[PDB]
């Protein structure tokens, strides 16, 4: 119902087939719940070799994205989007993406994602063309395409019809009942939905505490969560 | 020279064309510096509909990856890799990936990346088949393929011949000298390499301090870095 439009600026638009042609996101595109539209800076060049990079002022080992083709591609995308479109640049210098951030971005009906290549883009373009800068993680990649697709996949899950709480997920079990000597926890076989809910919640609480203690600090646990966590920490001791 | 082999278990192997056919990583594959080999659990099914999912014990809204096809695919990949291969599962419950973690993973000559779909995989498979669990970020995606590709792209940068310090990157500038009233910092035009190096370092220090203060805590700054940062904080005031 509340479909989403995402414009993409990229030198390798065919990379985005990975999300538009496969799985849940592929279905979302086919069903017109999500639309991904790509513009290639190479198409906006004029020199006879279609040059899309340029030398950095001050010297340096690498190259930067050439301003004019990239600038023109962005302007074209903005015009196609109309008013309301938020322009986002993916880079390690951006705001750290988390699920809260995903929910925020997902409120936007229109996004334009600029995918950097080489050593990046001109700083003045960030000032004049980019509304927000985001990062998917503290690591370095060869291009902004994978971060853009990661963002798209993340926000797509919030679009109505695409699918079917601060804690890590509980463990999951399926057939067979015994796998290499390891049995399914009896509570999951019991058929008692309330016990199953509490066990799963307790497991999530235990796993978050053991693996990601800092995530617990940012939460105000319910009475039930405080109790189950206490139980888990007592059993762990 | 120190090429890398990465095995992938995925229901959508064609997604990985995004990294194997394009850009820096595409070149790495063509030049045999990086090899990405995929196995599809669907190929290991036997039922007439090639079923790759299964119902979770204890009930629940979603489905899990079916154990037998996934187990068989993993075993096949391991056999193809031989000894030394580290098997990695991508999920939000994994160890948080950062650049330090990328450098660690990049030491491995062989990796096998298991890409979960649906609600995930059986916990006992994690215990019996998975060596390490990693996460690219605190957000939820539809599948492990994008995280796997993100990891591959990240570690590929450390392979010799693929390409050409705790701080955020400095701003970059290219042509033209004036862009919508915004000029290139004169120091980058000066031709004085030492001044340019110090300005870039100071900019990185300033940006890290303003955007990601916590990253500074984890660093032991050099005498020069302490001074340039002090200068930046004085100028900011
Ligand atoms: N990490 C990240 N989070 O979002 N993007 C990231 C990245 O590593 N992007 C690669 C590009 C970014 C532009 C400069 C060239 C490298
Ligand atoms: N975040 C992440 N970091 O690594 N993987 C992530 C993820 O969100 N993976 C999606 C899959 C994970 C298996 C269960 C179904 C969802």
């Amino acid at each position: 119902g509340s479909h989403m439009w995402i414009g993409v600026i990229s030198l390798f638009p065919e990379m985005f087939k990975a999300i538009t042609e496969f799985g849940v996101t592929g279905r979302a595109v086919k069903h017109n719940l999500l639309k991904v539209e790509c513009w290639n800076p190479r198409d906006f060049t004029f020199d006879k070799h279609k040059t899309v990079d340029d030398r950095p002022y001050g010297g340096g080992p690498g190259m930067l994205m050439m301003v004019q083709p990239l600038r023109d591609a962005i302007h074209t995308a903005k015009a196609a989007a109309g008013e309301g479109a938020k322009v986002i640049y993916l880079s390690p210098q951006g705001r750290k993406l988390d699920q809260g951030g995903v929910t925020e971005l997902a409120q936007n009906q229109k996004l334009i994602l600029v995918c950097g290549r080489y050593e990046g883009i001109d700083e003045r373009l960030i000032q004049t063309e980019i509304d927000e800068e985001w990062s998917i993680g503290d690591y370095v990649l060869t291009g902004g395409e994978l971060p853009a697709m990661t963002l798209i996949d993340a926000v797509a899950r919030f679009i109505p019809g695409v699918l079917g709480d601060g804690l890590l997920d509980c463990p999951h079990y399926t057939r067979p009942e015994v796998l290499e000597g390891l049995t399914v926890p009896p509570v999951l076989m019991s058929g008692h939905h309330e016990e199953i809910r509490k066990w799963r919640l307790k497991q999530s609480l235990q796993r978050t505490w053991l693996r990601r203690p800092e995530l617990l600090e940012g939460l105000a646990l319910t009475d039930e969560q405080r109790k189950l966590l206490k139980e888990a920490q007592a059993e762990h001791n």
